[PDB]
């Protein structure tokens, strides 16, 4: 029931938070990002709903910013919910090829654009996209802001319990978390889908929870 929130983290980085009841887990709080590169604005994951997605886009346009693209970090609706409404607005939506396949196979609107990298610049020297391996899902990826050393980990960062296991890969998640820890050990801030922002140790905690959950 709470409203969409938009808070500023540092210059150029905003967390958007949206809320949705999902059967069993109760009310889910979902964090995403909005990254500004001069007057360009990029959505890192969409809010749950078209409504909130529209509200978030209007909030930044009305302040003089151009929405230039969006990328979903994985296929579940807490990252993809607003894709359809953005397509109907010719706002470019991005997802990996696997994520669009998983959106396909389960009957949901796909992002307009597919890519197949494991690491690349979404915006050169500004926003990096990285796939550490399967974890929370087979397609989950992260986004890295080298200039603020902030990392968006999505639903892969689980410092207090792994969450929905339905599409997760328990065997791989520890190794993926180790790879993530080595890549981004220099992070100063780690934003996740559902936990409070923290420092680089959230990645260690995630590895521990991935390990505990494999063991059962
Ligand atoms: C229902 C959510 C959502 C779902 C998912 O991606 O699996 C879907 C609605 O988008 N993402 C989710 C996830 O585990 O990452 C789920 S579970 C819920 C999220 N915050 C809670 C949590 O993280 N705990 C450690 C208890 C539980
Ligand atoms: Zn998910
Ligand atoms: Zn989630």
């Amino acid at each position: 029931l709470p409203d969409l929130k938009i808070e500023k983290l540092e210059e150029g980085v905003f967390v958007h938070t949206s809320f949705e009841e999902v059967n069993g887990w109760g009310v889910v709080t979902k964090h995403g990002l909005v990254v500004l590169v001069n007057t360009d604005a990029y959505l890192i994951d969409t809010p749950f709903t078209a409504t909130d997605t529209e509200k978030l886009v209007n909030w930044f346009v009305e302040r003089g910013y151009e929405i230039k693209g969006t990328i979903s970090s994985h296929f579940h609706s807490d990252s993809t919910g607003g894709i359809e409404w953005l397509n109907s607005q010719s706002i470019p939506t991005y997802a990996s090829e696997l994520t669009n396949e998983l959106l396909k196979k389960s009957g949901k609107v796909q992002a307009k654009y597919s890519f197949s990298e494991v690491s690349y610049w979404l915006v050169k020297n500004k926003i990096e996209v990285f796939y550490p391996g399967p974890g929370h899902t087979q397609d989950n990826l992260v986004v890295w802001l080298p200039e603020s050393k902030i990392l968006f980990g999505g639903c892969f960062i689980k410092p207090h319990g792994l969450g929905n296991l339905g599409d997760a890969n328990l065997e791989a998640w520890p190794k993926s978390a180790k790879i993530l820890m080595s890549k981004y050990g220099k992070a100063k801030l780690v934003v996740s889908s559902h936990s409070e922002k923290g420092d680089a140790s959230l990645m260690k905690r995630t590895w521990e929870q991935a390990l505990k959950g494999l063991k059962e």
